[PDB]
């Protein structure tokens, strides 16, 4: 079919590529990076963020695939030697497809910008004070004082989630999770401390209660957004599709990246 | 229909308890107490367990609703001064029905036995040092030197699970979470730390690298096992059903239960 | 002696400064805002923290004193209702001191300025990955990739290394507390993730691995460095000075802020 | 002088407490394992507890040494290789001694029994629920209900403190840590959640509030005392002494440990 290739743009990636080029030139497939319908992210995760939020447009009209140049990813999970494996059964065809969850973000003004996030997404403040009133499906449910807040998609719990003290997910699970960062509980102020998984169809929204200027990430996007007034997580309808040549459990993936391999 | 109803025992649940089984006595309501069709539990959490267990071969022929005599409880979520428009209501019956997840443990010995927990089972050594094997769908991902492991179905989220730092997960989630007690990380021994949430049909096995005799809870019940050759953890196939009679959300139950009510 | 009194500047907090000055009209007392020896605030912790930064060079010549106008803090101790009884006995002089330590900052360019914290200092990147090496007593302990550190002096250890999962000591302790915020460990990159408490002459270097600019604060006070080649934490030297004028126990004051009052 | 060797009881080790025997014989030493001056450990860090808990009534009298034939431990420093070294600086004598504090845990019945730890003392319930009332120098602190509490020394930090959160202490300071063990915090009950420091001379209180069974440890030992009244601890006024013939760091001892060797 259609494919494309992106690169970190170190030599060991941008050989890498014109060799798979030139091993696709021996097979019916044409290279456009306008309408892919493969695309090839060889790096590292942050290679293959950008790939995604490249094409975040035609998610379902396209089967990503991830070659690790430097250590294993969990999107880039297979190995610069599988390069001419990848190649020829890429080409031809009748590959498994698997799907992960998304995350959406809706921030409002008063002016509504929408985002998908492979990851997480973060809230945090543009100085001072980080206060909002945490909205759960029309409910009240607490005010959070502290440093931010972060919905993880399952895929994402590996990441930023986990160092939060989130838990991991395997990305089957239809659902993301709200973690806090370094919440302020006395007397006073209460939070709930514990990290919360939303199914589906729930919507996590969060009002200022003061300050209404925050800055807001989405995977590797940072963005400051003044006169914004309300932030609002669900998942997302969209998923991302992974082109399966073989079996990885997500498992072994948590294994290998964290225990040892 | 048939009916039946469990008493924490003090006065005040046993008094409740005579003045709807009266109330009852109005309407077409049989008190059965072998093969009820509605199970009410008056008193707290821990009273709503027994009467859980007590039926628990019977879960697909069942109704469940709590009253808590004491402070609100996350399955006795109705107060006592609800009593009489309850027996209304389940008298008229035409009410609809909600069904959470439950967890199903295997022990195997050298003699196999399963239990049913509603919100967690527990594994913990009967003396020494606690060192097993932890095998995700037949890889094996980690060895846990620690105090134990907690498997939490998601309603048992806020009970053992919320302690040890694992998330709370709404009870629509088809899912299972491992939490650790207090591992032992260092440049030998590697565990992954996080809370662990897995969905149905992936099964979690303990298997011991030396002793085999370990104290293992399923809710309240704990029992000391020895000579086990595997511990098996899976979202079970059966469910608990409760009757429903109004809106109460899970989320503004774990508001009211940990933020202020 | 001399005195002088700073106020939030809310109407509550300004009319009890007034009336403190005409009680203290009453004695042999001068108001001295240059070269006091009484410094009292009056508002929150905050409005405490910015009297000892007033006078930050005078601390040996200076015994402190809070007064709360909202709620209870750790330094501002003191009800404005115990006002008159406060300005009774200031005057009459003769009380006991107590001193808490202090953390010392040293920001080294390629060019060094030092900062003195009360309550904590934290260090964080200017937007990238932030990244350090962490040297103690001249040995390499770790390399810690995350959002950033935290060390924190004894009475600070109940604000922000609260937060980050930091143990609170008693001030009467000459130490130092270093935590970690959200800290990335996987088979590659590894943190110790505990506190390290650090006793007096220990000193904790910050080392850059790449970037060179790093937001620093220092209790309230944050400033983003440039070109900076080290970061240095010791306790200091100097001690804060408050005037004792009855029994208010340090574990008391942690029960009445997290516990109950 | 007068000194004795333990070994693990391995080959391993006994061997080489035989070489070392051997080595001491060309020297003006004595083996006396009832009143020696100088106690040598060969295995790992439970071997040097014994040895410690052996010789307890002669702390002032006696300088340890620990060897490890398996991984580095925190007081098994030294590697096999260095034993002929250290006969011949043993015997010369003329090493300085480093101290370390201990905790002395008292339990008190209806009969009051005091213990020494080097690493911490735990307290967990004979069975049923954990409750205790938590009394810091005759301050009622807080209710705890939970898992257990630990109460560790500075080199016991490393140990099972760290794996409950607390914090790492560096030896010099004289001080002990209470860690939780899986707290139950809501709207009714309330703990402190942090880790807590405390100074000499204070003294933490532990009150049975109905059941008055406890699974009590001291380091290795654990015993279930029943009909306690209370459960006392505070920092020890004995010390244990270390020969000490080189430098090795307590926090290198940490990272050699913790992070890579
Ligand atoms: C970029 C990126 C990225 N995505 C990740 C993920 N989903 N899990 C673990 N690590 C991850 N990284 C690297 C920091
Ligand atoms: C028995 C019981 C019980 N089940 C709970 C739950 N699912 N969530 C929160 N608290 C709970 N309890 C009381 C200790
Ligand atoms: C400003 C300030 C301040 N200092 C504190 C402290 N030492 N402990 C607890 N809370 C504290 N605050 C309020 C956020
Ligand atoms: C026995 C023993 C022992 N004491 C320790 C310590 N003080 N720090 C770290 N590990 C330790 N161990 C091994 C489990």
């Amino acid at each position: 079919m259609k494919y494309m290739i992106t690169s970190k743009g170190d030599e060991k990636s941008d050989l890498l590529r014109l060799n798979m080029i030139a091993g696709f030139g021996e097979y019916d497939m044409e290279y456009d990076d306008v309408e892919p319908e493969i695309v090839i992210s060889i790096g590292g995760d942050g290679t293959f963020l950008s790939a995604f939020h490249q094409y975040e447009e035609r998610l379902d009209e396209i089967a990503f695939i991830g070659i690790h140049t430097g250590h294993l990813g969990f999107y880039a999970d297979w190995r610069p030697a599988e390069a001419d494996k990848l190649v020829k059964l890429l080409a031809k065809g009748e590959y498994q497809k698997v799907s992960y969850p998304l995350l959406k973000t809706t921030v409002k003004y008063g002016k509504e910008a929408t985002y998908l996030a492979l990851n997480e997404s973060t809230v945090k403040s543009s100085g001072g004070p980080f206060v909002v009133d945490v909205v759960i499906n029309d409910i009240h449910f607490e005010r959070f004082r502290g440093d931010g807040l972060c919905m993880s998609t399952p895929s994402g719990t590996t990441a930023y989630n986990k160092s939060l003290g989130g838990a991991l997910m395997h990305p089957s699970i239809e659902a993301m999770q709200l973690t806090e960062m370094a919440s302020i509980n006395n007397r006073v102020y209460r939070t709930i401390g514990s990290p919360l998984v939303f199914p589906k169809h729930h919507v996590v929204s969060l009002q200022p209660v003061n300050d209404k200027d925050f800055q807001i990430s989405v995977d590797h996007l940072s963005i400051l957004h003044r006169d914004v007034q309300e932030i609002r997580y669900e998942v997302s309808a969209k998923k991302i599709h992974f082109a399966r040549f073989r079996s990885f459990p997500f498992w072994r993936r948590v294994h290998d990246s964290f225990i040892e391999d």
